[PDB]
């Protein structure tokens, strides 16, 4: 029951409660550097919880070395645990993961769990 093991419905909760306290369980579908020049990359996700996936998730810069030395990334399972949520002027929320644990390496996991769908807004 491979979508048991992720936060269903953390992803509504983040953005429709927005409950910063949870410490869900997601799945990294993607990940890819953003444009930044001449200052540290940054990388954004798209995210998994088994029920919903998300595209504006950004790493803290803290845990760009995860990234980097390949722990994290397309296919493993997270828990989240510390993140901030930050508004843009267009009005687009940014999820900012802090503090976050790589339960599950993506050679372990494999496959997209599950078939989540975009959420929207
Ligand atoms: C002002 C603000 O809210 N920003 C977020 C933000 C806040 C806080 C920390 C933060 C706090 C602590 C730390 C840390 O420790 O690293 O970071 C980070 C980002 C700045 C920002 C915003 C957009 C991009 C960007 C660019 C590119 C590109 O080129 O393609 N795309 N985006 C982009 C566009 C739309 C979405 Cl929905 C997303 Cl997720 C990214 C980029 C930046």
């Amino acid at each position: 029951h491979m979508v048991g093991q992720l936060s269903r419905g953390a992803i509504a909760a983040i953005m429709q409660k927005g409950d910063t306290n949870i410490k869900p369980i997601l799945q990294v579908i993607n990940i890819r550097p953003i444009t930044t020049g001449n200052s540290p990359p940054r990388y954004r996700l798209l995210m998994s919880d088994g029920l919903n996936t998300l595209s504006s998730f950004m790493l803290a810069t803290q845990l760009n070395p995860l990234v980097e030395e390949e722990q994290l990334s397309s296919n493993c399972v997270c828990q989240i645990h510390r993140f901030i949520v930050n508004t843009l002027k267009d009005g687009r929320r940014v999820v900012i993961l802090m503090e976050l644990e790589v339960l599950k390496s993506a050679e372990a996991v494999g496959v997209k769990i599950g078939n989540p769908v975009p959420y929207n807004e």
